[PDB]
Formats: C-alpha cells, structure tokens, sequence
RNA sequence: AACUCAAUUUGUAAAAAAGUUUUAGAGCUAGAAAUAGCAAGUUAAAAUAAGGCUAGUCCGUUAUCAACUUGAAAAAGUGGCACCGAGUCGGUGCU
DNA sequence: CAATAATCTTTTTTACAAATTGAGT
DNA sequence: AAAGATTATTG
C-alpha cells in the first residue's frame, strides 16, 4: 500500500511514492542494452525536467504576415498583368529587367539598368527624379504625356505600399486650409445661430487645430479663444469631431440615448442620419462643415512640413524633406569643414560611428544619429537653426521611416488617381481599367472571411457561391461574405452543455427571455385573508402577468404586481408576494427595444413571426459590420417601412447564452409530452422551475440530457497556459508508471500542487491625458527605471498620496510606504492591484483591516478620478472602498485564510478530474462510482510552511532535487492532513464565525509539538498525533521527523530531463551579407550566399549518429569515421525521407544504416566515474549531474543568507557557532567540479575568489557562495559573479568524447533504463 | 447554479510602417602602385523562412516525441519481492 | 586544440470567440 | 527577454 505526491509545474514536475509510514521505497530495475549491468538500484523519488511550452501566438503572427507578403505580391501581379500587352510595345523586357534586379550582372539575363535599360537615360532618370515621390508629384501636375514605364513605377510604389484602412470614408482633396474651412464652419454655425454667435476674430485655427499636440489638448486650447464656449457645447463637440475625437450629442440637444458620432467609423454616415432625422435637417450643413474640417486637420497630422496646393500632398512633402535634407547637409558639411575639420572623416566617412555616414549606410537609426550629432552641433556656431530641426526631429530626414505608418491608403489613392486622369487620354487601356486598378490599391479582404482557401486550410471558413479563382473584382460575386461572415462567429461560440449537438441562441433571444420571466414567476407565492395556504401563480395566472405587466413595462415591480394584477383584476385589495423582493429581474428587454422601433404590438404578440423577431435578434448580435447587417436584414425590407429598417440595422445585440431552443422549446417529457417552456408556464401545483425539471427523476429529461455524449486531446481543450498544459499531461503519463512500476497496484492517494515597462508607460501615458497633468512636463521619466515599484507607483498617483490629500514630492520615495489596501495577513496579493504608494503606511487607519471609513470619505472623489483614466482597476476601486459597504467583516476575513489552504484554481481541478477518473473506473450496483483513489489538492502554502517550520529549507540553487522533494512532503503533509481531519474531505478530496478564523489558522498545529498562541499561553499536544474516532495512528513526531529527514538526504534521487526534437525556426533570421564561409544558408536556391548573402547559424532537430567512412587525402582511400552529425530544421525531411542518399551527399561512404541513431537534444551520457554530459547540439554538450549536498550544508546556507519570534536566537546561534561550514561547502564544490564539472581554470577562480572574501561579514559569503552553484548546476555552463568578480563560463565545445561513453535512454521516471555502450559500433 | 461590471489568459482573422540582403542610381582628380585629397549620400526594384502539392490570392516556426516489439497514425504492449544500509545507489536473503 | 568575445527581427491597428478570476450583487 | 548555441577570431 502506497501514495503518490505530484508537484506540477512549467519547466518541471516533481513524484514520488510513500507508504504508510511516510517512507520512499526502493527497488532494483532491470536495465537492458549492451552493458554487463543487467540491474540498478533506485528509490522511488524524483523529478522531470522540460523546456516550457510556447504558445501559438509567434507562430500565428508569422504565419499571418506570410499571407501578407503574398497578396503584396499578387497586388503588383495583377497590376502588372494589365500592363502586359500594352507594354509590350514599349519594352518586351521591363518587368523581366525588374524581377532582375536583384542578380547580379554575372547571372542577369538583361541589362542591367532596370527602368530603360541603358545608362544614359537611366542616369538621367534619377537626377531629374532623386526620389520616388519626385516622379509621383509630376506624374500628378504636369499634362504632358508619360513614359508608360514611369506611369507604372509611381503606380506600383503606391500599391505596393499602399497605407492603413483605419479611416472610413473618403477624403476631399480640395479640403486643405484649416484657416479658410475653419471659418466656414464658424459661419455656418452663425447662420444657424443668429442670437448667439462666435466670434473667431483673431483666433490662429491653424495654429491651434494643426499643432503637433493630442487632439484633446488641441480641443482645450481652442475653446480657450472662445469665451462663452463650454468644452462640451455644440461648437465644442464639433471640433471635437473635426479634431477625430468621439462627442457625444445627447446633452448637446437634449435628447434620449447617447449619440456618439466619429467621422472615422464605418457608421458615422447612418449615426448622423438617426441624428438629423431627429433634430431636423437644418443641421446637415453644419455636420459638413466639420466634415470638411476634419479632412484638412487630417492632412496636417498627416504631412511633417506643410506644402503650397498641389493635388499630391504625401510627395510634395517628402520632396520637400529631401529638399530640407539637402541644403542642410550641404548647410553643415562647409559648417564642420570651416569649424572642425579634425571630425569631418569620422562623421560622414567612418560607418562604424553614428555620424551622417553609419546613418545612410551604416546600421544608425534617426535617434542615434541625433543621439550621436546633437553636442557637436551645440558646439559651433551658425547652429541654432538646425538644433531646432533636430529636436522637432525633422533635419536630415530620410523618406521612407518607421513614422510613415499613419498615411491612410485614401491619400495613395488620391495620387493614383490623378496619375490615372492625367495619362488615360494617352493611353486608352489605362481609361478602360481606372477603376480596376483603383481596386487592386482599396482592396482588403474583411477579417470575418479569412483565407480565400479552397479546402485545404485548417484555418479557414469561407463558403465560395461561385467555383472561380477570386480576384479583387469578382470578390462580392463568388464569396458569400455572409454565410461566411455568420460561419466565422459559429465555429468560436460554444454549444448548449445539456444538448451539445445545440448551438446555443445569443443572450437576446426573446425565447431566452421568455424563459427567463416565466423562470422567476412559476416560484411566486401569494396568499391573503382567506386562505389557509399560500398559492403558487397557476398557468392562468402567470400568462395573465406576462401578457399585463412585462409586455408592457421594461422592469416590472412588486408594487404593480399588487396594485395592477391582484387589485385591477383579482380585486384582491391587499395581497403578501414572496418569491421577487423589490422587483423582478427578469424582463422582456429585447421585446420592448424592438416594439419601441417596428411599432406594432400585434406583429409582435403573434407567434407567427417568433422566427422573424429571433433572426432580426440572430443578425444583430451574429454581426459587427454595417453593410453586413444590412444585407441579411433586407429579407424583411416588405415587411417593414423604410424609416423602420434604417432604426433596425443600428441596434446591436453582444452576447451568447448557454441554453439552445431545442432545450428550451424543443424536447418533450414522453408521458406528457410538453416541453420545459410548456412547463414553466404551468405545471399543476408543483410548479417546477428549470433546475428541478432537468433533475427530476419523474420526467425523461435527465434521462435523454446524459443520453449525450483521447488525452493529450483531452488536455489540449482545458483552458490555461500551454505550459502548464504541458506539465499537466507529463504528470498524467508520469502517475501511469509509475503504477506500472508497483505491479499495477494502483495508489490509495494521489496528492497533486500547482505553482502560481512598455507597457507601463502607455498606461500611465493615457491616464495622464483624462487628468491633464503637467506631472511629466514637471517630471520627466523613462520606460526602463518603471520597474522600480515606488517610482511606478508614483506615476499611477499623478504624484499625489492614496490616503491623505497631500502631494508627494518625487525626491523622497525610500521615506514612503507601500501599504497593501487588503492586508497581506488575509491574502498575499503584492501586485499593483493591491498596492498603493503613502506617505505613511499609519494614515490607512488600523492595520487589521482596509483603508478607514474616515478614509473613504475622504479620497473616494479622487479614487473615482484614478479610475475614470483607468489608472486604477475596479477591483482595486472597490477594495479601497469597502470600508462604507461593511469593511472586511470578521467571517470575510476567515475566507481569506481559508482561500490560503484550498485550491480555489479551476484548471487544477480539471487535473484532480482527469486522475480520478484514470484510476476510479469501477461501479457499484446502484450505478454508483467505486473510489478506490482519493485525489487530494494543495497549495504551496502547506509545505513551503512545513519546510521553514521544521528545518526542512529549500535552496533552489543548489540542485533540482528540491522539486522532488516538495512532491514528497507533499504526500506527507496531504495524507497525514486526511489523516488527522476526515471531515475535511469535501474541501481537499475530489468527489461563530471566528471557529472558522482559529481553524484554518491553527490548521498545521498538529505537526508542532509546543504551541505558543499569541494569546500568552503554552500547551503542548502530546508526542503522537492519532484521530478521534479512527483509532489510526497519524503523526509519531519522534519518528516521523525523522523519517522526513532521512528521504531529503538521499543522494540518489532519479532527475530525468525530457528529451526534445527541436522545432521552430530555420536559423537565426538575420539576412548577412556576402562573405566567403560554407556556414551561410541561401534565400532561394540559385542564390549563392558569396555572391548574395544569406543566413547562418540553424538550429539542430536532432543530431545523428554516423559510422561510416570518408574519403581522406588526394588517393581518395577510406578512413573510417564514429562522427556526431547535425540534422537541420530545414534538413530534417530531406533526411527523414532517404538517410543513407542525404549522407553520402556529405561524403559519406559505407555507412552502416543499421547504426545510425537518432539523438534527440538532453540525450544523456554517462563517462567515467559517474560523470554524465547531455546532448546541446551536434557539437556542445550540458552538464549531467547534480551536486547531492548534505542537508546541514544547506539550511545553513537558508539561514545564513536569510538573517532577517524570539526563536531566531536558536536560528542565529547556528550560524555563527557553525562558521566552519563555509570551507566545507567550497570544497564539496571544488570535488565535485573536478570529478563531473572539469573547469580547472574556473575552479583556480573560485577557490581565489573564496580565500580573498573570507574576511567579509558570515552572510555575505554565506548568499555568494550560493553564486557558485551555478558552476555545478545541471545543464548549459553560465556566468556568474561571486563578490563582485566575475566568473565567464567553461563550455563543453566538442562531442567527440561521448562517442565512446555509454547512452542512457530514460523512461519518464528515469526508473527504467536503456543503457548503450557506443564503444562497442565501429 | 444565475446576473452585472472589470480585468486576465488563450485562440483566430484582416491590415499598415520599418529592418535586412543583392542589384541600379557612370564618382572625379592626381599617383606605376598601395595611397591621398575632393565630390556625393535621403531613392527604387526584388526577396522576406528553403520551399511544398493539394495548385488555393492555399500551406510551411504551436501542441505531441526515452528505448525495444507491434502499428499508417493515434496509441498499445515490454522490466519479481523483502529486508539491512547510503556520495548519485550499494549489499544480503527468497521464487 | 582552448579561451575569448559578439550576436541574436521590430512596431502598430482593426475585428471576433472562449475560460477564468475577483469584486459587487 | 533573456538563455545559450553558433560563429568567428585569437592564443
């Protein structure tokens, strides 16, 4: 009879197996391979170690960026399809010159110039036009005829960068000066507010709206030149919306509903037509005149410099920036000749240095190169002018940068279109295809379709009505972007858990709703004088309610209940209602917000049209997209008025419930044959509700609701990390062993444990903006020292105190606290979400509780403020506040202690679960489940507490030993705990108030022998521990500490770690250039990596043992080879396919196929005198062994580093009456470093590094020393520091040496052994 | 088990802007030559996992993997127990 | 051969679905 | 976002 412990975690898990004396068997394993040693001793204790599991995202991101990269190329395809036979008679080798372009001389086809193709016109080309944007703006202005070649380039630099679609809309070209339209819409506004006008005298619109400030700030500075506007007002809400802000109307006219309007949004158009159609026409010139506002304050955010007209704004910016960049150069080139020639080689020679040289053709970016330049700028004189360029960040400015993400596609189209106008009475094909290439640039596949796959993507959903290759015209008429814009949501959302063949009706539907109301009355009592019971509403009763009080009011109160059922109608003139309190919560919502908008009750309380209503509700919450909505609502175009169907494509359902219709309406009870609706609505006198009718053995629904319905399959859908799904499932085939390993004998109990600046500043960045604080502006910051807390938190306080209404000065944050809101005694929770930065940690009020009602009353305004910036959480707003809603009452606060003892988390009783229901398979005769196995869950908090207190101190640096002993005492302390306290079962096993405090406190006082309460009193339970009514012996503390002590001290504890092919990428993805080295990888295959460059360093899937020959020296004889190849990612299937062809393609000859084995990364070896290495690579090597460290070594090396009750003299009397242990730990490193770890040269270091600190206080050394264990560590060698002396690492750089060692394949357990002597092939 | 709100984690799709790499933007004077003085520099094309077959405006980096036997695969099957002891596991006895 | 040092793809937006946890009801 | 394998250059 046994038990098993677990410990599961992200990159380890930890077993091991104990009887019923708390002790770790032992027992000897045969071993097989080529080896005398036919048996091995091991104890049943050990970990697992394996790298995390990643996540899909990196592989999405890439994935979704290929597809990307595809369509860019078709967009160009296509453009230069039409091109094709028209070019053709200009130049049959242009676009063959342009894919070209990238050989070299040596290997092209063509000349080598691509545009024209000699050298005089092409030199000529880029001196006219030294940059694109040069050819675009001319292609724009000039009416000249065009070469067909230039017309193309300009049009494909602008499909091919083509700019966002985040703006909805087009855009007006001729709306361009801020100033001019600015005044228009004052006199438009004037016009239609003759009383009161505005007067913009003197008021710099361009200035204002076209500065390079937030559109807020802009807003504010505006209205400050307007006395007598309110921010909020008309006119403020207009240029709130011209600015691209989001107003909100409703004050604005006094009307019902918010009525947000945004110029950028797909609605805006349909959101202003419900708003004239609700303040009349008259307005719909002023709405333009923002409209028209917004156009050219988009320009101005658009454009770095501002340029005289020109119908191509975008390039004749970016000429003027080149032109900019020209003069300046030319500028400071005679400026640093006449003032520092003894610089000028360094700044635009050396591309090493991050002058104007390393920025153009070195690897510089533009905060370098200013980075770089900016003090030798101060330094001369003639400068100013040009710093001021600098920090606007506008000198020497290049076209093409990483700013340039803004331009929206409607400017390229603008341009594209003028080139097409100019040029389409030259050339009749272009005419013909204007609004074809004009698709190709506005094209965008919508996220709700996906790949346009036909049937060969896992990933995709989309339905074809036609069978045709899609194009960017064909699209709307072969994809039914509908059927599936309505697949890509039905494929995510789940079904009904009781019918999971049901889709489940979104949280809207009326039958939902239904269900609901009569679910909440079918419970309602009512009595009055005359009755010798109390009565449930009957059928007639409840329909009588529906059809009086829900189809009518929204909420439905108790008072109407009373005074317009029972009085009205029932004449009941008093009545007492039980079952609804206050008033209903159910309603009829989505019957009254389509009532309010079709305006026919009797369209509505007719069943006809229940489908009609449920499909109306179905497209408003299946959709997001306005045309979408409207396109699937048209079906009911001769149903309704027109005015009807413009109010019902805005409404917008979110949300999905659980139950489907089959459920709720669908299935019958056999015997009477209604359904669960049906019965809510009335079921005799009993009146069941959904919950007992789905339970209720009197009627079939149970019976048919179970009548429906692999692992690591099983594992893949919990929800949670895929690393802990990746231990979660080595735990499972783990558990399966090492049964297999007791005979099949399964466990009584299983004890399982699960452990627990970018985007920082945006927070903060946004927060700072709804509260208008100068605190930046004041105080200056930087997004890498936001890792300090204190600092953090200082920003997140706008600089202010959480508890007083005090500011805190930036310069003393070690003086202040950081006080946790729920003190740490009831949960730690050390987040940001629990913290906050005071002055004092007393001004909270009393610390056994959160924050004081006095100081609720006090900062609630301003917490409210943190939280309308989102500074704060509503889970931080409502914990600084609960003091006014009760405070921690003294049973809330026995919930935080006891939440530190059971396993709230949902994945690992998912894992609790999967294991009882591995081992418990067997029923009973009642149908009833045979537990054989008890699954028992623990927090960490249980024995993280035993070890510190019983001098059991977990060191993780020493050695992995630590993970399998946590899962060992985990065993102890899980099934001694129901050991001592069965009762305790239903918090721990699958399957006044301060009793509860004193409880859960005093939890693990059995362990103890005296316990000291903090109530001054000593009482000592006895020396054994034995339960009340089981006569069973639990804890013999003479023993059994013992006993514990004994297990953590055996040095043979079985460490495995996973071996992995590795998958992923090729190679680093660095392109290098051109060098001469047979380690770059080509790009495509007839790209040579010495004549084009290439990548380098690709990552091993697995290396591969080769025994053959290789033809050595000039006679070409054999010399026979035990070599360590690596197998490439990228080589892998190629490989796999034919191993012996790949080999020889190496050179190599006579391989024995039948020795070639597969070494995947970890395989281990074991050499001489137990000296283990593991597998890196084809050609590096990890460490193998772990340093099996005496325990008294290592509490010492707790205590002496942890120097931080009265009992800690008998802590601190051990250290320095034990000051001798340091040497002894030096040296049990340096013999085990010169038996496994052989780095003498390191070891030199170490041991001169120990002698010269011994001086040094006994805890300084006592936490550097831990350091060195890094040096003895298993796995990858490492850097470490000692004192402050580093010490680089000693790598295993070759392979050759394992090739004569032994192979040691481990079962998951490393409990069963393969072990292979390589010495004996070849 | 319900509801509301908010955060977190996970998964999918559609987009943009960079970065790199080869080529094209005739470098000129001197000097036999290396070397020196000058002039310029901002742009573009193309590739962006090699590639794959199923040929799509699709797919190609997540999950899963000791050994041996058997399987296309998923996966199944394969290894005696007690005591004493403990430097990575030894030793002793039993069928 | 061993020591030593250098390098490592990045940023941004829209749309949706699911658990899951934590605080109020 | 480091880890740690690959690459190259130097003792």
């Amino acid at each position: 009879k046994y038990s098993i412990g677990l410990a599961i975690g992200t990159n380890s898990v930890g077993w091991a197996v104990i009887t019923d004396e708390y002790k770790v068997p032992s027992k000897k394993f045969k071993v097989l391979g080529n080896t005398d040693r036919h048996s091995i001793k091991k104890n049943l204790i050990g970990a697992l170690l394996f790298d995390s599991g990643e996540t899909a995202e990196a592989t999405r991101l890439k994935r979704t960026a290929r597809r990307r990269y595809t369509r860019r190329k078709n967009r160009i395809c296509y453009l230069q399809e039409i091109f094709s036979n028209e070019m053709a008679k200009v130049d049959d080798s242009f676009f063959h010159r342009l894919e070209e372009s990238f050989l070299v001389e040596e290997d092209k086809k063509h000349e080598r110039h691509p545009i024209f193709g000699n050298i005089v016109d092409e030199v000529a080309y880029h001196e006219k036009y030294p940059t694109i944007y040069h050819l675009r703006k001319k292609l724009v202005d000039s009416t000249d005829k065009a070469d067909l070649r230039l017309i193309y380039l300009a049009l494909a630099h602008m499909i091919k960068f083509r700019g966002h679609f985040l703006i909805e809309g087009d855009l007006n070209p001729d709306n361009s000066d801020v100033d001019k339209l600015f005044i228009q819409l004052v006199q438009t506004y004037n016009q239609l507010f003759e009383e009161n006008p505005i007067n913009a005298s003197g008021v710099d619109a361009k200035a204002i709206l076209s500065a390079r400030l937030s559109k807020s700030r802009r807003l504010e500075n505006l209205i400050a030149q307007l006395p007598g506007e309110k921010k909020n007002g008309l006119f403020g809400n207009l240029i709130a919306l011209s600015l691209g802000l989001t107003p909100n109307f409703k004050s604005n006219f006094d009307l019902a509903e918010d009525t947000k309007l945004q110029l950028s949004k797909d609605t805006y158009d349909d959101d202003l037509d419900n708003l004239l159609a609700q303040i009349g026409d008259q307005y719909a010139d002023l709405f333009l005149a923002a409209k028209n506002l917004s156009d050219a304050i988009l320009l101005s955010d658009i454009l770095r410099v501002n340029t005289e007209i020109t119908k191509a704004p975008l390039s004749a910016s970016m000429i003027k920036l080149y032109d900019e960049h020209h003069q300046d150069l030319t500028l400071l080139k005679a400026l640093v000749r006449q003032q520092l020639p003894e610089k000028y080689k360094e700044i635009f020679f050396d591309q090493s240095k991050n002058g104007y040289a390393g920025y153009i053709d070195g690897g510089a970016s533009q905060e370098e190169f200013y980075k770089f330049i900016k003090p030798i700028l101060e330094k001369m004189d003639g400068t100013e002018e040009l710093l001021v360029k600098l920090n606007r960040e506008d000198l020497l400015r290049k076209q093409r940068t990483f700013d340039n993400g803004i331009i929206p596609h409607q400017i390229h189209l603008g341009e594209l279109h003028a080139i097409l106008r100019r040029q389409e009475d030259f050339y009749p094909f272009l005419k013909d295809n204007r609004e074809k290439i004009e698709k190709i640039l506005t094209f965008r596949i919508p996220y709700y379709v996906g790949p346009l796959a036909r049937g060969n993507s896992r990933f995709a959903w989309m339905t074809r009505k036609s069978e045709e290759t899609i194009t960017p015209w064909n699209f709307e008429k072969v994809v039914d972007k509908g059927a599936s814009a309505q697949s890509f949501i039905e494929r995510m959302t789940n079904f009904d858990k009781n019918l999971p063949n049901e889709k489940v009706l979104p949280k809207h539907s009326l039958l939902y709703e239904y269900f609901t109301v009569y679910n909440e009355l079918t419970k309602v009592k009512y009595v009055t004088e005359g009755m010798r019971k109390p009565a449930f509403l009957s059928g007639d009763q409840k329909k009588a309610i529906v059809d009086l009080l829900f189809k009518t009011n929204r909420k439905v109160t108790v008072k109407q209940l009373k005074e317009d059922y029972f009085k009205k109608i029932e004449c009941f003139d008093s009545v007492e209602i039980s079952g609804v309190e206050d008033r209903f919560n159910a309603s009829l919502g989505t019957y009254h917000d389509l009532l309010k908008i079709i305006k026919d009750k009797d369209f509505l309380d007719n069943e006809e049209n229940e489908d009609i209503l449920e499909d109306i509700v179905l497209t408003l919450t299946l959709f997001e997209d306005r045309e979408m909505i409207e396109e699937r609502l048209k079906t009911y175009a001769h149903l309704f008025d027109d005015k009807v169907m413009k109010q019902l494509k805005r409404r917008r359902y979110t949300g999905w419930g659980r139950l489907s219709r089959k459920l709720i309406n669908g299935i019958r009870d056999k015997q009477s044959g209604k359904t669960i609706l049906d019965f809510l609505k009335s079921d005799g006198f009993a009146n069941r509700n959904f919950i007992q009718l789905i339970h209720d053995d009197s009627l079939t629904f149970k019976e048919d609701i179970q009548k429906a319905q692999s692992l690591h399959e099983h594992i893949a859908n919990l929800a949670g990390s895929p690393a802990i799904k990746k231990g979660i499932l080595q735990t499972v085939k783990v558990v399966d062993e090492l049964v297999k390993v007791m005979g099949r004998h399964k466990p009584e109990n299983i004890v399982i444990e699960m452990a627990r600046s970018r985007e920082r500043m945006k927070r903060i960045e946004e927060g700072i903006k709804e509260l208008g604080s100068q605190i930046l502006k004041e105080h200056p910051v930087e997004n890498t020292q936001l890792q300090n807390e204190k600092l953090y938190l200082y920003y997140l306080q706008n600089g202010r105190d959480m508890y007083v209404d005090q500011e805190l000065d930036i310069n003393r944050l070690s003086d202040y606290d950081v006080d946790a809101i729920v003190p740490q005694s009831f949960l730690k929770d050390d987040s940001i979400d629990n913290k906050v930065l005071t002055r004092s940690d007393k001004n909270r009020g009393k610390s056994d509780n959160v924050p004081s009602e006095e100081v609720v009353k006090k900062m609630k305004n301003y917490w409210r403020q943190l939280l309308n910036a989102k500074l704060i959480t509503q889970r931080k707003f409502d914990n600084l506040t609960k003091a006014e809603r009760g405070g921690l009452s003294e049973l809330d606060k026995a919930g935080f202690i006891k939440r530190q003892l059971v396993e709230t988390r949902q994945i690992t009783k998912h894992v609790a679960q999967i294991l009882d229901s591995r081992m418990n398979t067997k029923y009973d005769e009642n149908d009833k489940l045979i537990r054989e196995v008890k699954v028992i869950t623990l927090k960490s908090k249980l024995v993280s507490d035993f070890r510190k207190d019983f001098q059991f101190y977990k060191v993780r640096e020493i050695n992995n030993y630590h993970h399998a002993h946590d899962a060992y005492l985990n065993a102890v302390v899980g099934t001694a705990l129901i050991k001592k306290y069965p009762k305790l079962e239903s918090e721990f096993v699958y399957g006044k108030a301060t009793a509860k405090y004193f409880f859960y406190s005093n939890i693990m006082n059995f362990f103890k022998t005296e316990i000291t309460l903090a109530n001054g009193e000593i009482r000592k339970r006895p020396l054994i521990e034995t339960n009340g009514e089981t006569g069973e012996i639990v804890w013999d503390k003479g023993r059994d500490f013992a006993t514990v002590r004994k297990v953590l001290s055996m040095p043979q504890v079985n460490i495995v770690k996973k071996t992995e092919v590795q998958t992923g990428g090729f190679s680093k993805e660095s392109i290098l250039p051109k060098r001469n080295s047979d380690k770059l990888i080509a790009r495509k295959k007839d790209w040579d990596p010495k004549k084009y460059g290439g990548f380098d360093s690709p990552t091993v899937a697995y290396s591969v043992l080769v025994v053959a020959k290789v033809e050595k020296g000039k006679s070409k004889k054999l010399k026979s080879v035990k070599e360590l190849l690596g197998i490439t990612i990228m080589e892998r299937s190629s490989f796999e396919k034919n191993p012996i062809d790949f080999l020889e393609a190496k050179g190599y000859k006579e391989v024995k196929k039948d020795l070639i084995i597969k070494l995947p990364k970890y395989s281990l070896f074991e050499l001489e005198n137990g000296r283990k290495r593991m597998l890196a690579s084809a050609g590096v090597l990890q460490k193998g062994n772990e340093l099996a460290l005496p325990s008294k070594y290592v509490n010492f090396l707790y205590l002496a580093s942890h120097y931080e009750p009265e009992d800690n003299e008998q802590k601190q009397l051990f250290v320095e009456q034990h000051k001798h242990y340091l040497d002894e730990i030096i040296e049990q490193i340096s013999e085990f470093s010169k038996r496994v770890i052989l780095a003498d040269a390191n070891l030199d270091k170490v041991l001169s590094a120990y002698n010269k600190h011994r001086d040094k206080p006994i805890r300084e050394q006592a936490e550097n020393i831990i350091h060195l264990f890094t040096l003895t560590n298993l796995g990858a060698p490492a850097a470490f520091k000692y004192f402050d002396t580093t010490i680089d690492r000693k790598r295993y750089t070759s392979t050759k040496e394992v090739l004569d060692a032994t192979l040691i394949h481990q079962s998951i357990t490393g409990l069963y052994e393969t072990r292979i002597d390589l010495s004996q092939l070849g």
